[PDB]
């Protein structure tokens, strides 16, 4: 089938701006949420969160090394 998003995250709006859904996802037990470029940067600068990293939505390739 066509590229997906799962049902167990779907199109979640970020809360910091309250615009829409982000483009990044936090798959930390703080976070587990999506950020834009600007609310991610303002999420993770606090002290505590600094070892996070924004990945992609879902899975970009079914297999690979
Ligand atoms: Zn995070
Ligand atoms: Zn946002």
């Amino acid at each position: 089938g066509p590229v997906q998003i799962d049902p167990y995250l779907e199109d979640s709006l970020c809360h910091i701006c309250s615009s829409q859904p982000g483009p990044f996802f936090c798959r930390d037990q703080v976070c587990f949420k999506y950020f834009c470029r600007s609310c991610w940067h303002w999420r993770h600068s606090m002290e505590g969160l600094r070892h996070h990293s924004p990945l992609m939505r879902n899975q970009k390739n079914r297999d690979s090394s």
